[PDB]
């Protein structure tokens, strides 16, 4: 009984009635049929006073409704700047995501709330956070014509963009420069390729050594599960395969299809890479979607020379 009253006194904005109910023992973390709590409703309707009293009585600042929305999601959706700052001040998760990977920044940027975008960024909101549909806040702001927000997130991405371009084009002095200026060495592009993915793909050995030297993730996956070692075994750059394994590259890393670096080394006839992978404990028993082992793939592509090595094991 008290639960329902508190929930509707928050929705309705009745400050005095919320005080009375909480003093009579009403549960501050009460939840309705879909998981909305009093703090959810006060944030949606924009009742700053109530928000502050509920948190003051031990209200869960990161409660999740049935869909995964938190009070911060709702404040950023409706554009209530003052309430956003209160929620973060009380320990609200700035990078919380609902069931389709939506963060507060996605919503602020989509509904065109410049000030909230800025406050969310100031508290560590991920600039390139991708939702369930591959969309960042910058994408959502572009598609909705929120010009100022687009230009702000584009600026907030530029440094990480130039590192990715530098690593792809093979410009070592630019890679070094942008790392020295705070570039996130593990940033990702539109498909999950990190600078290390792109240097291995293009065969830029020098830059692969520099990236690992500055704490690049050697076993990073893109959106399809490919690690850097995967790409180096496909393209057939032996020296990059050697550098990755020296830094703990998962030799038996499997992508979304189960394919491992040894599958591609045999499929595209790269004898030298096969040896090094087996030296580091590459399992030949592993299969994949098609159910084929690295030995089967060596015969299909007319490469019996590599197949004879696998037989011996």
């Amino acid at each position: 009984d008290l639960g329902k009253k508190l929930l509707e006194a928050a929705r309705a904005g009745q400050d005095d009635e919320v005080r009375i109910l909480l003093a009579n023992g009403a549960d501050v973390n009460t939840a309705d049929e879909t998981g909305f709590t009093p703090l959810h409703l006060a944030a949606w309707e924009g009742h700053l006073g109530i928000v502050e009293v509920l948190l003051k009585n031990g209200a869960d600042v990161n409660a999740n409704d049935e869909r995964g929305h938190t009070p911060l999601h709702l404040a950023a959706y409706t554009g209530h700047l003052e309430i956003v700052e209160v929620l973060l001040k009380n320990g609200a998760g700035v990078n919380a995501t609902d069931v389709i990977g939506t963060a507060p920044l996605h919503l602020a940027a989509m509904w065109g709330h410049l000030e909230i975008v800025e406050v969310l960024l100031k508290n560590g909101a991920l600039v390139k956070a991708k939702d369930k549909f591959g969309k960042t806040p910058k994408d959502l702001a572009r598609d909705n014509g929120n010009q100022f927000i687009y230009e702000l997130l584009e600026k907030a991405e530029l440094l990480e963009k130039l590192l990715l371009e530098a690593a792809r084009e093979g410009h070592r002095d630019r890679v070094e420069e942008f790392i020295k200026r705070g570039a996130d060495v593990n940033t990702a592009d539109e498909t999950g390729f990190t600078p290390l993915h792109l240097a291995a793909w293009e065969g830029h050995l020098g830059i692969v050594e520099v990236l690992l030297k500055n704490g690049a993730d050697v076993n990073a996956n893109d959106e399809r599960g490919h690690t850097p070692l995967h790409l180096a075994a496909y393209t057939g750059h032996l020296e990059i395969v050697e550098v990755l394994l020296k830094n703990g590259a998962g030799v038996n890393a499997t992508d979304v299809i189960g394919t491992a670096p040894l599958h591609l080394a045999a499929m595209w006839g790269h004898l030298e890479i096969v040896e090094v992978l087996l030296k580091h404990g590459a399992d030949v028993n592993a299969q994949d979607k098609f159910g084929k082992t690295p030995f089967d793939l060596a015969i299909d592509n007319g490469n019996e020379d590599i197949a004879e090595v696998l037989q011996k094991a």
